[PDB]
């Protein structure tokens, strides 16, 4: 599923996204725009041989079962086709394990180099909330 900007932050908002571990809805917006340009079935191979998977492009080494990632864990305890899903469940119950892991959302490079100090709050402008 190709979600809408404002489509999303709703569906991020009600399963408790917004402001979650301090980050706004706009900075789960923008990691999603840039990880996944709002597609659940975006996936994307690493140079280590794991995956990234949906729309926040959750990966294999750490986070979920592929079972074609040696030596990775499944801290999240999902198969990472969960996380390709139209409903968001399964990405956004990982990613809140995620950011609360130590570094908040710059497990998420993207976010770091694209989302990080800028006026994030623009995605989620003109979103009946
Ligand atoms: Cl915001
Ligand atoms: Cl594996
Ligand atoms: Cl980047």
């Amino acid at each position: 599923k190709v979600f809408g900007r404002c489509e999303l932050a709703a569906a991020m908002k009600r399963h408790g996204l917004d402001n979650y571990r301090g980050y706004s809805l706009g900075n789960w917006v923008c990691a999603a725009k840039f990880e996944s340009n709002f597609n659940t079935q975006a996936t994307n191979r690493n140079t280590d041989g794991s995956t990234d998977y949906g729309i926040l492009q959750i990966n294999s080494r750490w986070w979920c079962n592929d079972g074609r990632t040696p030596g990775s864990r499944n801290l999240c305890n999902i198969p990472c086709s969960a996380l390709l899903s139209s409903d968001i469940t399964a990405s956004v119950n990982c990613a809140k394990k995620i950011v609360s892991d130590g570094n908040g959302m710059n497990a998420w490079v993207a976010w770091r180099n694209r989302c990080k100090g800028t006026d994030v709050q623009a995605w989620i402008r003109g979103c009946r909330l």
